[PDB]
């Protein structure tokens, strides 16, 4: 594996390509509230929908702040297109920097996210234009590789993972057409099936605190090192992505929990999940929690891993329900296939395909077999979660 081509610093153009008549490039400043609102306005009405046009992702402004101003961020990688006359923001494409491990090679990359074009400008081949411009702005900052995730199949995916969904409020989900009433059943029965204990069971479980950063950082890195493709977390990245700052973030987006051993008081496990609503195109919102990063000391010894994950993740479900989330989403990546079925996650129609730009490596297993169902012998591949 390795880079596909070497970029000649000397030949990177200082000026962007031309755009469709009536439109112009605009760097976004997401520290400006009005511009943050503008991006929110665009995504809210024009971002990812399901195939049935029932749901649309509704990233919050707090989520956008958190996702796009992570450690090392640069406004130059928050790319917009405006209408010249009205000034309206009509397209976007964004990146943030991070380091990844691809089979034990560390790479400096940008994660690409929030590619969006206003419905009225679709199917004009603007996308390749947006991609080329953010590529140019990255090349200018000495970054020549990218990773991204997509719901559609494009050239040479590195992996594919299937979405799974654990109902927390089944009735709400049924109500908005997310979950159906199977057939011979009743609401009462579906509610019973999905009912969850009132309290967590794992001893020492508590909300992560800033004091936990160093030891969570070390445990996470050891755990993720067990995957061919993974995110190479720095200390600042643990602070940013994992510890919610209530004093400065009124709308919480990340929940993280640690298990502090009753005896050693060392943290021995942790898990986290984030808040991403969907607008119900027509109630008006599905409040979904997504599983994010987790780690357990048990990984390093088996089959105690499955057993430990069953404990932690059922606790994660309890905590999410307690925080009023409607559903708990997870993909077949990390060691997730160990617990999805047994904790009653239902298989989803959604598939997330993973891609690298300007880097060649063999395909990596995505937690499923050729039938697109979870497989314990198909893990160890994908250890990176994108938002
Ligand atoms: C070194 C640094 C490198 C940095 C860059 C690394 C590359 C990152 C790449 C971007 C990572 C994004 C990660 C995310 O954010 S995935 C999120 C994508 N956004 C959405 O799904 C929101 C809803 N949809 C839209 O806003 C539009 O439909 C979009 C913008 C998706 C397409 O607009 P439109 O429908 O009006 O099409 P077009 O006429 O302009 O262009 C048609 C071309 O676009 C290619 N296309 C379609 N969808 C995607 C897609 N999701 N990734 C990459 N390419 C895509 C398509 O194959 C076709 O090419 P092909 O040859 O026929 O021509
Ligand atoms: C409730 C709901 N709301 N929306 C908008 C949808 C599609 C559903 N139904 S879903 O929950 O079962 C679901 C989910 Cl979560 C996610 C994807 C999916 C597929 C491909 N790509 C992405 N992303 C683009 C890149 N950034 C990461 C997310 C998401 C598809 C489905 Cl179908």
């Amino acid at each position: 594996g390795g880079p596909i081509k070497i970029i000649d610093p000397e030949k990177v153009s200082k000026e962007p390509d031309a755009l469709l008549e009536g439109f112009e490039w605009a760097t976004l400043d997401l520290t400006n509230e009005t511009e943050l609102q503008e991006l929110w306005d665009l995504l809210t009405y024009h971002y990812v929908e399901d195939d049935n046009a029932m749901f649309r992702f509704r990233y919050s402004q707090s989520f956008l702040h958190w996702a796009l101003m992570s450690p090392g961020w640069k406004k130059e990688w928050h790319v917009g297109v405006r209408a010249t006359k009205s000034r309206k923001l009509v397209a976007s494409i964004c990146g943030v920097p991070t380091e990844i491990n691809v089979r034990n090679q560390k790479l400096k990359v940008v994660e690409i996210n929030f590619l969006c074009i206003h419905k009225k400008l679709r199917s004009k081949r603007l996308t390749p234009v947006l991609i080329k411009e953010i590529t140019r702005r990255c090349y200018l900052n000495g970054i020549y590789q990218a990773i991204y995730t997509a719901g559609v199949v494009l050239p040479t995916p590195v992996s594919s993972c299937r979405y799974y969904h654990r109902p927390l409020d089944w009735l709400k989900l049924y109500e908005v057409g997310f979950s159906p009433l199977p057939a011979g059943s009743t609401k009462a029965r579906q509610i019973t099936k999905n009912h969850l204990p009132s309290t967590t069971s794992t001893p020492g479980l508590r909300p992560m605190e800033p004091k936990d950063i160093d030891t969570v950082h070390d445990l996470l890195q050891r755990y993720l090192s067990r995957f061919a493709l993974n995110q190479a977390f720095t200390r600042e990245e643990v602070d940013h992505w994992l510890v919610h700052k209530p004093e400065t973030v009124k709308e919480q987006v990340v929940w993280a929990y640690v298990v502090e051993d009753p005896e050693t008081h060392k943290i021995t496990d942790f898990f986290s999940f984030y808040n991403l609503e969907s607008t119900v195109i027509q109630h008006d919102n599905v409040r979904a929690a997504y599983l994010y990063y987790y780690a357990t000391e048990t990984a390093f010894t088996m089959k105690a891993l499955k057993e430990r994950l069953l404990m932690l993740m059922n606790d994660a479900l309890i905590l999410a329900k307690k925080a009023h989330f409607d559903v708990f989403n997870a993909l077949t990546l990390h060691d997730n296939p160990l617990f999805l079925e047994q904790l009653k996650f239902g298989a989803g129609d959604g598939q997330l395909h993973f891609y690298l730009y300007n880097y060649r490596t063999a395909p990596v297993p995505g937690g499923v077999n050729e039938k697109n169902l979870p497989d314990e012998k198909r893990m160890g591949g994908v250890g990176i979660v994108m938002l």
